[PDB]
This record gives structure tokens, sequence and C-alpha cells, in this order.
């Protein structure tokens, strides 16, 4: 995409801590949330769930004709419901303005005006605080890393002159088709409006890359998940390479399921939740350690703190069936997927060693708040598939009838998440 010139871009300031030093940085909104308009007029190129066919009769013409504009200081709050102070960021769910309603948001951490911060997680400990108390069933306040390009794609894709400054270049291990710009071009060819999301659709291409989920959660359930792909960084896909949901799920370039560590799914139902060992009614500290040895990454450990108290990760609780693993390791991934009867695409795509190489190349930090128009967040917090009760189907305490976006957007529009005190540094000991 080209950048529009109606509104100077403002990145929302955010402080964090890197290797013992305070860093005065900022966040940027993902290009998918921006005003996309004619290069010569205020006419929208994209509105609602469809492109304007006069501006966008084909992808190349759309790319020539359309531009993504800036988000000014006031618009963060008034349109997207996003605020920051010090090292604290709050994202909102439903925000209604004079003219429009926004649902959720996705932001990236910047290094400077034109480049994302690049995290090299190997042999490091990454921590933050989160308040998930205002996230019901069907919501996800997420913090994660993806193998996006540092510059958002400007060096790779000459038609992307907007770049990381405008939040371009999102990819993840879902190979999403809902991206409006992929590979520097409008993804307008083959566009189909969503069945149930008035603001979204899908185009022919998807945007794939490795993904390390630190925190996918609401007040009822939480997980952390490693997803490896067989492709090198940001990779557009078409056709079966995208591994689309349904029949193609295991045929593409990325591992959609990932190797997940989700305490409730692992038989530890009282560990996290309202009044749990880790009480989701109160802010908590989430600590993640990327342990390496001669084989590269070999373990992803989790520690919590709450109220000053260290709380070790809850171990797998299927006595006699699965060993009491308490972290992501290769053996865990293999054994748990056998017990759950899940296809091990994680290993097919390179396993822990592939994941290690992905982390070595660096990742971009993402924070988001969303509902799930495909699967109602049931994979996170309910039973999924809804018609199974085999081990691994149960994910959390929420109903199989929960999480429809038309329910949650109407019944809990005021949902929010707050992330704070983001930090990276050497691996610490917790006794
Ligand atoms: O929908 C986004 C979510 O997908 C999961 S994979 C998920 C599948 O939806 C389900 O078919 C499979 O059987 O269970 C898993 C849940 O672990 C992905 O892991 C996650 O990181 C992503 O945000
Ligand atoms: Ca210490």
């Amino acid at each position: 995409q080209q950048a529009g010139t109606e509104t100077e871009e403002y990145h929302l300031p955010l402080t964090w801590e890197r290797d013992g030093s305070s860093v005065s940085a900022s966040v940027v909104i993902d290009s998918n949330w921006r005003w996309t308009h004619s290069t010569e007029d205020t006419t929208n190129c994209y509105d609602g769930n469809e492109w304007d066919s006069t501006l966008c009769p084909d992808a190349d013409t759309c790319t020539e004709n359309c531009a993504i504009d800036g988000v000014d200081q006031g618009t963060w709050g008034d349109t997207y419901g996003i605020t920051a102070s010090g090292s604290k960021l709050t994202l909102s769910f439903v925000t209604e303005g004079e003219y429009s309603t926004d649902i959720g948001s996705r932001v990236f951490l910047m290094a400077d005006d034109d480049n994302y911060e690049i995290f090299n997680l190997l042999d490091k400990e990454f921590s933050f605080d989160v308040d998930a108390s205002n996230l019901p069933c069907g919501l996800n306040g997420a913090l994660y890393f993806v193998s996006m390009d540092e510059d958002g794609g400007t060096s790779k894709y000459s038609t992307n002159t907007a770049g990381a400054k405008y939040g371009t270049g999102y990819c993840d291990a879902q190979c999403p088709h809902d991206m409006k710009f992929i590979a520097g071009k409008a993804n307008s060819d083959g566009w189909t409006p969503s069945d149930n999301d008035q603001n979204a659709g899908t185009g022919e291409m998807g945007a794939c890359c490795h993904e390390m989920d630190i925190w996918e959660a609401n007040s009822q359930a939480q997980s952390y998940t490693a997803h490896v792909c067989s492709v090198d960084g940001y990779t557009p896909c078409t056709g079966t390479d995208c591994g689309d949901n349904g029949d193609d799920r295991y045929k593409g370039v990325c591992d959609k399921d990932g190797c997940d560590y989700a305490a409730y799914r692992l038989g530890q139902h009282d560990f996290y939740g309202e009044g749990g060992t880790v009480d989701s009614g109160s802010t908590l500290t989430v600590i993640t350690q990327f342990i390496t040895g001669g084989g590269g990454l070999n373990e992803i450990r989790r520690i919590y703190q709450q109220g000053g108290q260290t709380i070790q990760n809850a171990a797998v609780n299927f006595p006699g069936d699965v060993d009491p693993y308490d972290s992501i390791t290769e053996d865990f991934c293999v054994d748990i997927k056998r017990y759950f009867g899940d296809t091990n695409d994680f290993d097919a795509k390179g396993g822990m060693s592939g994941m290690s190489n992905a982390l070595k190349k660096g990742m971009v930090l993402v924070m988001s708040l969303w509902d799930d128009h495909y699967a109602n967040m049931l994979w996170l917090d309910a039973t999924y598939p809804v018609d199974s009760t085999e081990p691994g189907a149960l994910r959390g305490p929420c109903s199989t009838d929960s999480g429809d976006p038309a329910d949650v957007e109407a019944n809990f529009p005021g949902s929010t998440v707050t992330f704070s005190n983001i930090k990276i540094g050497p691996i610490q000991s917790y006794d």
C-alpha cells in the first residue's frame, strides 16, 4: 500500500524495559484497521466488508488507486478505544464514535518511526503484567510474536511505501486471508464478504509466518502456543499452501494448531480462572523463558506471580496417561498430541528445532483484542469440536453455545484488556 496524506501518523507512546534499561517506544495500529481511500479523494476504497469496484476492479489497479491513512492522537481513543500511560496499554472491544463502530484492535511495538522492534527471544525471559478480569467467554486479549518483516515489507515489496510506520505486513501461522494488503498489494482479487462480520472479508491470498503465542486468554482460560511454518518469514500464500480451515488445514505451509500449553485443557481446571490459584479477577504477571541448549530451543517455561507470590506452572494432569510435563518441550508436544488424537503438524513443519530457528531470526511483538467469527473462541475457552468429549476437546468452562460475536458484542461491549510492564532480559530463577 501507499500511504494516504490526510492525517499525519501518530504512534501511541509506550515504555518498556529491555536488558535492564527503560525504552521509550510506541505502538502502531495494524493497517487493516485504517481508513483506506482514493489517492485523489476521500472516497473509500474499502468499506464495510467489500472493496469499491470502481477504485479496485483488480488488485493492481486497487493498489495504484488506494492509500492507507494516518491515525492521529485523538483517534486512538475516540475510534479505537486505545489508551496508554507509562508502561500500560489498554485495548477496548466495541467502540462507537459519531460515524463508525470499531470492534477490537491489533497493534505492534515500534523501535523507531519506520521499524518494528525485533525481539530475539532465545535464551531470554520475557515478562509482562496483564489484567484479563474484563474479558468474558468469547474474548481474547492476546500478546504474541510473529515473524513479520522489520520494516513492514517496504524493502521486499516496492508497492508498499507505507511500511511499519503504518502497521503494514501482518502475518501469522493462520495464513489469514482477511488481510487487505499482502505483499504490498491490495488483496482485493477474489474478495468475499464475511458471513457474519460487517467489517471483514477474505481475499485470494493469505499472509503466513511463524508465530509464538505468549498469552491467548480471557478471564476463563489461557494458553501459550508455538507455531512453526516450513517457509522463511513473511510469506504470501495462495490455494492449498494457505492450509485453509476445514479440509486443507494440515496441507499448507504453517502449523495452524501449534504446540499449545493450555492448563485447563491439560486437566488443571482450578489453576487459572475466577478464584483460581492464579485469580483472573486480578492482575497477574506472566513470565516466559526460552531455554536453549546445543540443539537450540528445548523448553518454553512459564512462571506466574500474583500478589507478590510466585506460582509455578501447573503440570499436565492425566495420571497414568501422560507424564506430568510442566512446559513446552518436544516430548510434551508429541505425547500430548497422541493422547488428544491431534495431528502433529508442529513436528511436520520442523518442531522445536524449526521453532528455534524462527525465534533466532527475530519477531515482532503484537497485542490484540478480538472476538472470533469462525469458531467463537471455543478452542480457547469451551469444548472444541463442540461434538467431541475425547481428552483435549475440553478447553475451558464456557458453554459450547458461548462466544458468538453477535452475543458478545451486544452483551459485553465494554470488555477490555490491559498489558503493562513489558520486559525482556536474562533468564531468572524462581524458587
Ligand atoms: O482460531 C485461532 C487459534 O487457532 C488455534 S488452533 C485450534 C483449532 O482452532 C482447533 O481446530 C484445534 O483442534 O484446537 C486448536 C486450539 O489449540 C491456534 O492454536 C491459536 O494459537 C489460534 O489463535
Ligand atoms: Ca531475580
